[PDB]
């Protein structure tokens, strides 16, 4: 489809968010790069998935706050398939080195193969005022990248969503949730599918001249 | 396709941008409202392009500056399809008519409908001073319809392209092109296809969630 | 003090808001120029008030949103006191025109003695669609005329006051006004001389090298 | 004046942006708390200016990117003046950890003082990647602590300075020069004393109400 012959690299895409981002990219037909801790029960499930449904799959064990396992990554993704198309950044001191200090390593990384392609699509997506500076540092970091590397025709963009269905939010509390949800104008929480399908768009070729943007994902909160 | 059984209202439609997001709507499944001026040469034989090409189409002739036209529109597009899924709004004081005039004239009349569906997409499309207070407030605009009509399901967005290739920008001078090309981090101009694109997402499901946003489709500019 | 010597008109400045505005540039030492209807029965009141204070002021009586009073307004200021340092613009249809066509005619308008001058602060006030658009309108409008005149020395800035202290606040039913609020995160309403002191600060010399810019003045709101 | 019998705490001021900030804040007659390296051979010179000039000011000598500087720096306030009412926070990891850390440092220490009073403003001021997402991330940052102490009296705002005249830009050859100036509408680089102007303007009753606001002073650019 819309990604044949491209390859992804998805990060935290054991289980939630990622791995319905990596679900979304591989149904497009792409070729997916899985990522995730040695200590995870779920990756290997989550893979043999992946291939069950048809989608050419390799998987990265490690943290991407570490270089090394950055470069683990990187070298894992270029064996498998010889090519990077796609990077999804998805993830004080460990607030800042989580979410936003991953992003700038693989990014840099991934960086030095989008060059020699003159190709790729970065796509960064974010996570009370260690959040706020990171999830705002990272779209910083975003506009930066996609200035620094336009005229080499690699994009950057970031997806920032709300407040998402997850396993926490539908054991919340009735009077916590309707909290939540009064607070939100379309009404509802979003969903993991909805994330993947704008992350499907950024990746594609329908997102085309688009660089250095956030989409808000929120239901207009 | 993805709008199949859907019906849009595209405005300003009978040739350049108009006509390429209508094309790209109608090749997604959806009825087609086309929308353009009774001295339009190029009306009519845009209509019997779409037709040809297996589009389903009908013809809204007038200016959606008057009330009257607006009204007509919306009529001809009930009469035709009975429904109006997606509205596409397209087009000092004949500035702040042409473009935003128009815009909130056609909100008014078609989410008349849509609250009765409630359901409906409605997208913005931005076309010195009068253009600057013009866009900014077609964007202020975008973003107060989106609040106000978030809780009965009705989304509200816009696009904002940068500088997109016409027939004026084709036979630009080299020195005066070259000097606008490289003010672009992208170094091209945009296509209307890539807006179409744009708008495709906008209009699709893939986009649910997602609403009082400005997608600024400039190549980084 | 900090505005001797200078010239600053205010409009709509008979009373409310911009009769505080006016007030607090007059104490900076500017000559005053009040504008109001002919019909105000406080405009008269207000500059013996002013000049009782030591206040150099004459009055411009008329309609702003109409071109003749616009060059009677200008016409007064020059004939009074031979220069414009600074300009306060404070006021579907009738939306547009009183708040952002008021502040088009009499940039345009004033801007012709600044240039002469290559000296000048043009300060924009902001005022449910109709007044999300205009106040967006004249963000935008703001931020372009900066652009625009930069190069000759020209400021061009924005005041967005949220909720102020009115007479129609004071007597919000004591419900209605806890709503409100409660949904401002410094938990009271602004006031006129917060506003005035803002506009002030826009005014001195202690914002230059400011321009293009929107200060917020809503509590956090 | 302005600011009698107030106490000014301003990081990194021993020289530069950060001296001309405490000379204006101590001009409008609060008590400083100076701050630089034990090495600085310019700290205690200023001190002595300071004093000599009429200024109340005591000097904390540390790195404010350490905890235990922090907590003397707060003391040494604390002995000196009983009080803090203003803190000007101005200042790939040494990157995040010089501005960003400081910043979040010096904000932690401090609101618990300003908690006591219901009363203090904090004013964060900016300094490519690496840079662009401290400048963000300092910005978020700002905001969400504005949000968090709104209710309690605390003010949070930030000063983003664009090309400021500097000892480096003063030695700039002609042509690197004429490339910058030329990238900015007001065509010259700001002062210290404008960046001062304004931290005064935020640190006074003149700019109440007013939180969780970045003032852009860049000459338009």
């Amino acid at each position: 489809m819309q990604l044949k012959g491209k390859t992804a690299i998805v990060t935290g895409s054991s289980r939630g968010l990622g791995k319905a981002i990596a679900w979304k990219l591989g149904n497009m037909g792409a070729n997916i790069v899985l990522n995730g801790s040695p200590a995870s029960t779920s990756l290997d499930a989550t893979a043999e998935e992946f291939k069950a449904a048809g989608i050419n799959v390799v998987v990265a064990k490690g943290d991407v706050k570490n270089p090394e396992d950055v470069e683990n990554m990187v070298k894992t993704a270029m064996d498998a398939f010889g090519r990077i198309d796609i990077l999804v950044n998805n993830a004080w001191d460990d607030v800042l080195n989580t979410n936003l200090k991953s992003a700038y390593l693989c990014t840099k990384a991934v960086s030095k193969i989008m060059l020699k392609q003159k190709s790729g699509k970065i796509i960064n997506i974010t996570s009370q005022a260690n959040y706020a500076a990171s999830k705002a540092g990272l779209i910083g970091f975003t506009k930066s990248i996609a200035k620094e590397f336009a005229a080499k025709g690699i994009y950057c963009n970031a997806v920032a969503p709300g407040i998402i269905k997850t396993d926490m939010t539908d054991v919340l509390p009735d009077k916590v949730k309707e909290m939540y949800l009064n607070n939100i104008p379309l009404k509802r929480f979003g969903t993991p599918e909805e994330v993947a399908n704008v992350v499907g768009f950024l990746a594609s070729d329908d997102s085309n001249y688009i660089t250095g943007q956030v989409i808000n994902i929120d239901g207009g909160l």
